[PDB]
């Protein structure tokens, strides 16, 4: 099954190693992080152009706060108030904002920091998917001075982690978390969710529009143009380590990983085929290609090693290198080469000449493939249905997504959920009709599956 | 004193938040990561060289281990072997290390991680200095087949720590710490040793040669050639914040930060001078320079604010900024604009045609100048003595470095020590003479001073 396929990559292209002595906290390797490096030079690159990023502290105050793992001596000394390893930064950002804003010549203001988190669970180990200890978590904060903008933000953060989404050529269903569900406080939660290739749902990221309602626990006030003093407007979201889980496992394959050119950990790789005749010239080419590349802005590689050729075409395409360049005599004298892509398996023939514009191009257009098959793959496995026995049909037999109107009442949702065993995604306004389950006017459009 | 302007700049040009609900543990603040996340950036490509980077877990078996945090419950529930907060990564990153080692075809290793430790500490809270959480501190481990080879690493080790200071332009002492010092189990720990302001002495690096001690601990053998079993040599070593901290205050100054071209928040600032004449051309003018700037790989930035230019003068000179480049009418015509040191205080004429390189001179000059300035400032604080009444003058009067002989033997060394209460820094091999203190034959050049 899929279980089994991802277990095994992640091992054979060293991504990340199980064996550590606690279950849930894992140990990047030298592959996986370089993935993760760049797969956050992404990330980063698009946030940095309206947000500042930060950095607090690791632990929070039992007092601040009022399953998180505690601190509670100090060798064996017992301390006077336990350190708990942060839940969320909620707790201590904003005290510290607090002193921060005071006019509203400060606000808007637009943070994040990119930290580890914890949480203490029993029953329930998934790699990248469920730990105790996610490494790599994202956290943007927004203060406002209106209300109005506040939703404003919530539009642009949108915007933002589509292009990024995008990017790494992942699919989404954008919905609206139920209030059963929504972050804690706040006034209404979005969500990205996208379909792994065991039929389940994951959820890659969330949008909050929180209120006043954390400004006035903390006291968060600002004096106006008026000389007045009002709470202010603000929004947080986040993403983890599952966006690199996803990646993964959506361009999945059988000969291993497949990878978006800015994410691989080498986009070119040079194989040069030799056999004891020309040997010299033959070399004295491929480093006249590679030092011609790097200098062009090219993550790039030659496999110098002494080894069967055709293996080295099997490690970096077990490991997702894009694009393969093999030189051989032949080619050589008529000055051109063989390019070999991945998401494919096409090997053109071009001219040594014009070759980094030939590459550039190549990587455009294996991005593009690789993130509409991703698209046809998802839309396909969401269906529609009228009554709930048409449901737990579908979702028993062809998991996927779920399509249906609902009125959306609590009660109604909910035991929507404990019939079919099912989670209710989330809402989405468009034209009405009657609920698929207590016949009423349902006026959203809305989704379920099994999720992780 | 150094003390307070320290402190005062830290607040002013907003680099740290000392404000948190807990002593030792401080918030980077925007301009702060700035500074810092450049700092790693010229870190990281010299060890990418020939290193590999990793990322181990945060906690630490009560077991694996055998003033530390502890973690002891779940919630409510107490746990039943307790997690420890990362002293030093040895513990668990080692046991690992034995299951990736199996054939000489293997090593050598090099790795590396740039994380977070913690210590449990009390009645001594100095701000990068000195804290409970100690946010940016890179380690590396090495693991090796012959040991004379871990002592080759030793010197490569040496090598690099030293480019990566002359680039932040910062002088240092290298010595080798006393056995009573040395890192606990190791074969001998050498160290880098720099001068603060306040003529007291801060260790910012330091490199280990560990034996087979480790490797036997924790079984890490490998096959040879021989088809035998023997175990590795090892060597670890790294710096933290106080890197951050003294180029800080080695490159002071009275109106404020002074900094290295490629670790100041931006390189160039250009400020427009303006009073409703020929506004349009001004600016028109400005941009096409910071584009033309930005596209030739250079961290600009464009004060179009609307406030007096001399206050504009203030803030970037106060942050560190190098060059400001000022554009007028008068100047515009001619074609040429005024730009302004920081080291200094000059202000030549160039003109706006060749200015990309006059740029890149001025840069490589600033350097230049502030690393000579700060070994000029150390080496003369290098005193010599030949009584332990005359150090103990010294030492109390001048502060500074004290150079002497010494015999070697540890209790005369310790009782040098609590004489003169201060610390032995280390040794240096050469030239025989006779022990300041006991008198017999001294084959070693020591240092002394006050420390941090
Ligand atoms: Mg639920
Ligand atoms: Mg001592
Ligand atoms: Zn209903
Ligand atoms: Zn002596």
């Amino acid at each position: 099954e899929f279980s089994e396929w991802f277990h095994n990559i992640l091992e054979e292209a060293e991504i990340i190693d199980q064996r550590y002595p606690v279950k849930g906290m894992h140990v990047w390797m030298p592959h996986g992080f370089m993935i993760r490096k760049n797969t956050l030079k992404i990330l980063r690159r698009i946030l940095d152009r309206d947000h500042e990023e930060v950095l607090f502290p690791l632990l929070v105050p039992e007092d601040e706060l009022a399953e998180v793992y505690w601190v509670t001596h100090g060798g064996l000394s017992k301390l006077q108030r336990k350190l708990a390893l942060r839940p969320t930064s909620e707790t201590v950002m904003y005290p510290m904002f607090a002193l921060w804003v005071r006019s509203h010549t400060d606000l808007p203001m637009r943070f994040y920091q990119v930290v580890n988190t914890f949480r203490y669970e029993t029953k329930h180990t998934r790699p990248l998917i469920r730990v105790r200890e996610i490494t790599t978590f994202k956290e943007a904060h927004t203060i406002h001075a209106t209300a109005s903008e506040a939703e404003e933000q919530v539009e642009r953060a949108v915007e933002i982690y589509k292009e990024f989404f995008n990017s790494l050529g992942i699919p989404y269903l954008i919905t609206r978390r139920p209030p059963w569900d929504k972050f804690p406080g706040s006034e209404y939660t979005v969500a990205f969710d996208t379909l792994m290739p065991d039929g389940k749902t994951l959820q890659i990221g969330t949008v909050h529009n929180l209120g006043q309602t954390f400004a006035r626990t903390f006291e968060i006030k600002f004096e106006t143009p008026e000389g007045d003093h009002e709470y202010v407007h603000q929004t947080c979201y986040g993403l983890s380590d599952r966006v690199i889980a996803s990646v993964i496992a959506i361009h999945g394959d059988e000969s291993g990983l497949c990878l978006p050119p800015d994410v691989a950990a080498h986009q070119v790789v040079i194989v040069p085929i030799i056999f004891k005749k020309a040997a010299e010239e033959v070399m004295e080419a491929c480093r006249e290609l590679r030092s011609r590349l790097e200098a062009a802005g090219f993550r790039v590689h030659l496999d110098d090693r002494d080894i069967r050729a055709g293996r080295k075409y099997y490690e970096w395409e077990m490991r997702g290198v894009p694009l393969r360049v093999e030189i051989g005599p032949r080619d050589l004298e008529k000055g051109a080469a063989v390019i070999s892509r991945r998401d494919t398996g096409e090997k053109v023939t071009a001219d040594l000449q014009g070759i980094e514009e030939t590459l550039r191009e190549l990587m455009k257009d294996i991005l593009e493939n690789l993130r509409t098959r991703a698209w046809e793959r998802m839309e396909s496995e969401i269906r529609e249905a009228e009554t709930l026995e048409e449901a737990s049909r579908i979702v028993d037999e062809k998991r996927g997504i779920i399509s249906f109107m609902w009125c959306g009442e609590e009660e109604c949702g909910m035991d929507v959920e404990e019939k079919v065993r099912v989670d209710i995604l989330g809402i989405q306004e468009e034209g009405s009709g009657t609920c698929i389950n207590c016949g009423r006017e349902a006026p959203y459009r809305a989704y379920l599956a099994r999720t992780y």
